[PDB]
């Protein structure tokens, strides 16, 4: 019942490209990768090799194949305590998934600042460019269950737990710089509207349904984040290729007590890249685990996800200086007005050992701040502070959630709190209260100060009556949506139009579509007309006369809002499909593989069956997957080397592979006789931008392909795709 | 007052076909559809129209848009009890999902027997053909979470709660007649192996991964249910078009105390029908809720799902008369040996009101039997009896899950059990123990009897030592897989071959593929060779020499094991895509639509945009969805009426629609000029079986199409589709 004699059951404990080895728990794959937090989990990591199988009580089991019965065809006996322990534990494996962001993928890593920020913050983790702070990061979707798909259109979560020497700091952000709503009190209304509808629990992972567009049409504050969700930001290529944002204005507090307003940013060093909608959708079926898998494999390959932490900083005296309210989380701060200052780099360099223990049980909460940080009055942030503590009581079984290993501080924690379900800490303090004389008052309060001080809130002035009232300054809904729209490239605009058109086409009640289109007419008439057309709606004269909203502080556009306007391509960690034939020209493959390796681009070798093919020079080529098993959806570009092309010329799946990649705007490269495939995707003999062709795969051929891959997708091809049946 | 003044926000309370109206809670959609259980839920149904919005304590809310703060831009106050109640309930909405069958869709209905079964069972619900028993049924997948996709390849659950006059009877079955393993002690090993792998939590909703095939390769008892899952059984068209089975041998006990062994069956009156793999997988992406949705809409349309309950019955004296053990749940009872006797009909005729409250909280458990039934020593069933009670303690929060309204018996329940979390029932009995004199010993035990008696177990003889030992009678693994294989049509066999080839191709460790192939070589060499070819694996002479397993009691096949060998087509409730153009020939549409209506087949009118198109004669045609919005995956056939075909002849989506429908073997009909599309799918001028074509949609056109639909798919097309790129 055992391992194969060759040791091929066990993956190498070395960095390896996606698909080369089976994936494995982080500590077995990369045992020499360490940080303070990873090491501190060693008390609870449990091995297996050479150990006897036991009950949870430590009793060795002799027969784990059978229940205890009265004769071998008889009834099962109640005294079989081994069976009931095993079954009882199985029967209770599940815990409540998170209310929102139930679907997510996580990894370990570390953070360090570029330079001390003690001028603006006394936060210890930002005080020294050579103090490393471990992190645990969870990326997520928002609406779907823990078993929903990755590549849905949705906001993405981006939560980072920093295990600092002065306490845990959780920066709990999303991949867009705003949220749908203004006050936490409306959170259950918004989330109930986007979630599956309550009578039938449909649809999963989709805002494309009546209730969501109902709420949107009636709550125009939502339109800004909806524009982002309908843009390609809603369907990222990978969690490594999206931005992160804290959304709210927080405060930094320095040693001298000065407060500075701050918004948080994460910049992806692998660049910004998203899928296209037909590709993302079809991908939730071909591989609902695509982003989870891609993150885990990138880490196993050494393509560590890296992010730059950046701050937008606004002096206190500048609170009222924009034409929007800094505390309104439906408003972004344009980088043209306030630049992002580089703060530090985060590297994710190890996967967890057990998803449930480390990922599913992790609890992030934006109230977990540290000295040198503070809140503001943002009314959405204010209510979040209540929820993230409260929800852990059911999700994680009670108030000792900070004792679940993933959640534990690596710095000291001591206080007079006691008991609770599943209490691990055994307190020896004679006192469980303070003030106490019986333990000389320990543990003791600590005055605030420059470093290692107690937490004291910034003494912000509060003046007003007790009111349930929206600030009048929040009552503007169109100008940020319009600034975002004007900042996208024409093809990004087209995809926004297509997203609204596609979603609203799935709204059954036509008046809801109409009301949404009327809201679009208040943002931008070209957008509104283009959506209306697709819905067979005609704008009224009044609608055509709606005055567009004002510019944002004089800005006609801000290109930092676009995924693609300013190139920031990085091909390392991307992947190519190489479509094999039964007689590959080995000279082509040599050159292809060598150029890709030089840029850290991975390859997957595909064929019409599994096993091996032999190349022209006798090289045996192992096959990663079939053309159907690993579709073009899962790769960044497609290369077809020369060889016996007749072998694959009339294979439907091979031809379709190229048609799907073509439709989805990916680079394709055809060497020698592989150019016969140009007829399948209707390329003229002259060739075209985005299809690489030559007599063979040489220096030039690969350089070309790699240049296209750095530009991500071939946007100039878009007019040519609506005619192809794919 | 936000409803549209035309009342179009509210769906009509009358049966309407899929897509015609928004879906609704069953009691608002079909208020006159009643049964005793639905009626008994009235005490907890909560309405809404005309009511003031309140806290849960009944306090009217004035402003549900804002938190209470100090100043309208000030901090949120802890005294906002309205905010905290509303966020608290939200923060705790989730409960743990089911350990297995997390993904399920459910409906209300009723059951009635055809005639009294008093001669063979004293079960009250089967005693009288005029006794109607309310039921609640949940259908499910097995592996994936509650938010996973419906049309995965997996076993399906089919669980029926009968609310009988003598107690709840739960018939908790699946859509295949056996299970993967023999003894309940291995259920967590099997389930852990099929579920997402523990390091990374991948893959969702798929057995296509290493650990599953590792376990199967090492436990040949699994192979029979694996054959079922690899066939088109693993991807049903609808919950209305699969079979249901209790799997285990149970007992019926009559008034005279005679036991008869029984296996339970559900026959779908809508026939057996499945998807094909490429369609199924793509549909998990285009509509992960397809089966849930199809069930709900069939019920709203009046196409109620109906099933006939049947029994395979075996006298006690025949226990040992088969080549396999009756208590072995890896073995089926071939209907050629033991016919299914028709017992009664179940009709599902109303959707729930609230999915969480009725579907998510429902608790089914096969130990919930009633006098007139009993168990056997089947060692899988024996362990199930422990699990389904235990698991509710966490899932539903304690031992009072029977007081959750969907779970309550409709008949009396009284006992001495008290307290527990969530206790609803307020006991007034002076006594909470028996025997007692202080309440005259009430409630009292009831002797067994012909009717309305207490439950007494059949006094089966037990003789043996206390052993953890598998019966040697269970040690045969191959002959049932082989009988199943030999019973399939050739196209079914090919689909089995492709299901194994596709799954093993996702298994990263090659030695596991090889070991599975070797197991197949023990079942049937043709199967094993065909899967080996697809994997690039060469059978050894030893493997080519393995002698096949014996016939099952002289059977070389049983056609009842095939989905399609014996025609059982039913078109009612199926759906057709109609591809419109901007000037449709109205006479064609009249003929098509009326022909479909007469046979209970639905239509969806599709185009390149939403809104309307106008026919030749000026009739205005409402568009249901776009070609891309409602892909051919979601229909059973496609009809292209004549008109201005030039409108759509160059539309990539229109073309691809037909290519996808064609690849997946679906009937396609083309009228007048729509026949120019013949070139898109490569049909010969003189046409082919499975393509209907004529000058118009008059005469025999619609009959020919409906005939194809009654046969489900165009299996003869299979050799044609391999070369088409779609
Ligand atoms: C007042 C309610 C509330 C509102 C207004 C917000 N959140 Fe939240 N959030 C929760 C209440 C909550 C929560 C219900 O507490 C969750 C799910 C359950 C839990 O553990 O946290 C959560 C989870 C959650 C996660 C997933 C953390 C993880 O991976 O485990 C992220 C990334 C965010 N939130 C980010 C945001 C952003 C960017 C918001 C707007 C700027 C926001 N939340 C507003
Ligand atoms: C000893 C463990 C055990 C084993 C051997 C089985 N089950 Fe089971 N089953 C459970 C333990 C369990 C459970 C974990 O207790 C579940 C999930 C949560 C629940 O309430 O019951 C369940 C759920 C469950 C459901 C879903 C009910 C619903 O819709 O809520 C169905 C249809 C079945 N089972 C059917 C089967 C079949 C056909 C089996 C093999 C013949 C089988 N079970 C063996």
């Amino acid at each position: 019942s055992l391992a194969p004699e060759d040791g091929s059951h066990r993956p190498a404990a070395e960095p390896t490209p996606p698909g080369a080895q089976p994936t494995a728990p982080g500590s077995l794959k990369a045992p020499d990768t360490r940080n303070e937090k990873l090491n501190s989990l060693e008390d609870v990591r449990k091995g297996s090799e050479n150990y006897a199988l036991t009950t949870n009580q430590g009793v060795r089991i002799a027969d784990d194949q059978n229940s205890l019965r009265a004769g071998s065809r008889g009834p099962t006996l109640l005294e079989d305590f081994i069976l009931r322990e095993k079954i009882t534990h199985f029967d209770h494996e599940r815990i409540p998934e998170r209310i929102v962001h139930a679907r997510g993928s996580a990894a370990h890593g570390y953070f360090q600042p570029y330079k001390s920020l003690s001028d603006i913050t006394k936060a210890d983790f930002l005080s020294d460019p050579n103090k490393i702070t471990p992190v645990f990061v969870r990326f997520s979707t928002v609406q779907g269950g823990a078993g929903s798909a990755d590549t849905v259109r949705d906001i993405r979560g981006f939560a980072t737990k920093f295990y600092t020497e002065e306490g845990i700091f959780d920066l709990v952000g999303n991949n867009t710089p705003i949220f749908f709503i203004q006050d936490a009190h409306k959170f259950p209304d918004f989330v109930h509207a986007v979630k599956p509808e309550p009578h039938w629990a449909i649809p999963q992972g989709q805002s494309a349904h009546d209730t969501f567009w109902d709420y949107v049409s009636l709550q125009p504050e939502t339109l800004h984040n909806v524009m982002w969700a309908m843009s390609d930001r809603g369907i990222p290529r990978s969690y490594r290729t999206m931005e992160g944002f804290g959304a709210h204005t927080f405060r930094l507090i320095n040693a001298e007590g000065k407060a500075t307003f701050v918004r948080f940013h994460w910049k992806p060093l692998a660049g910004k890249a998203s899928l296209v909608w037909d590709e993302a959708q079809k991908l939730t079926g071909r591989d609902p685990d695509f982003h989870r898998r891609e993150l885990w494999e990138a880490i196993e390959a050494g393509d560590f996800p890296e992010y730059e932490l950046g701050f937008q900083l606004i002096p206190e005296e500048d609170e009222f200086k924009f034409d929007f309210d800094l505390l309104d989380p439906t408003k972004l701060i344009p980088e043209e007005l306030v630049p992002v200052q580089r703060v530090g780099k985060m590297v994710l360099n190890r996967n967890p050992d057990n998803f449930f223990a480390e990922n599913e049980q992790a609890a992030f909460h934006p109230g977990h701040i540290v000295p040198g940080l503070d809140f503001t009055n943002d009314p959405l942030l204010q209510g979040r502070l209540f929820s993230y503590t409260d929800t852990q009581i059911s999700r994680l079984g009670g108030p000792n959630f900070h004792e679940i290993p993933i959640n534990r501080p690596t710095c000291p924690y001591h206080n007079f709190q006691r008991d609770g379900m599943h209490r691990m800490g055994i307190d020896t303090n004679p006192a469980n209260y303070e003030p106490n004389s019986i333990n000389d008052n320990w543990p003791r309060e600590t005055p605030p100060g420059p470093k290692r001080g107690g937490f004291e809130s910034y003494q912000e002035r509060v003046e007003g009556n007790k009111v349930r009232e929206r600030s009048p300054s929040f009552g503007e809904y169109y100008s940020h949506p319009r600034l975002f729209w004007l900042s996208q490239t024409p093809f990004e605009q087209r995809h926004i139009v297509d997203g609204f058109s596609f979603e609203l086409s799935k709204v059954v009640r036509p008046y809801i579509r109409e009301r949404v289109v009327d809201q679009l007419a208040h943002i931008d008439l070209t957008l509104a007309q283009a959506v209306a057309k697709n819905l067979g709606i005609e704008l009224t004269d009044d609608q055509l006369n709606i005055t567009p909203p004002p510019d944002v502080n004089g800005l006609k556009k801000d290109p930092s809002l676009s995924l693609y306007a300013i190139p920031d391509g990085d091909v390392k960690g991307r992947v190519v499909a190489i479509l094999l034939n039964d007689e590959v020209r080995s000279a082509d493959l040599l050159a292809i593989l060598k150029a890709l390796k030089a840029k850290g681009v991975h390859a997957k070798l595909l064929y019409s069956r599994m096993g091996e093919v032999t190349a022209d020079d006798g090289t045996v080529l192992p096959i990663a997957a079939t053309f159907a098993g690993a579709p073009s959806l899962t790769v960044d570009a497609v290369i077809v080397p020369c060889g016996n092309i007749a072998d694959i010329a009339d294979n439907g799946d091979a031809n379709y592979y190229l048609m799907e990649a073509y439709k989805h705007l990916k680079p394709i490269a055809l060497a020698g006789d592989a150019r016969k495939f140009k007829a399948t995707i209707k390329i003229a003999d002259q060739g075209e931008e985005g299809i690489v062709e030559a007599d063979s795969a040489d220096g030039s051929f690969m350089d070309e392909l790699l240049t296209l891959m750095a530009a991500h997708r071939v946007w100039s091809r878009i007019p040519k795709i609506d005619k192809i049946p794919a």
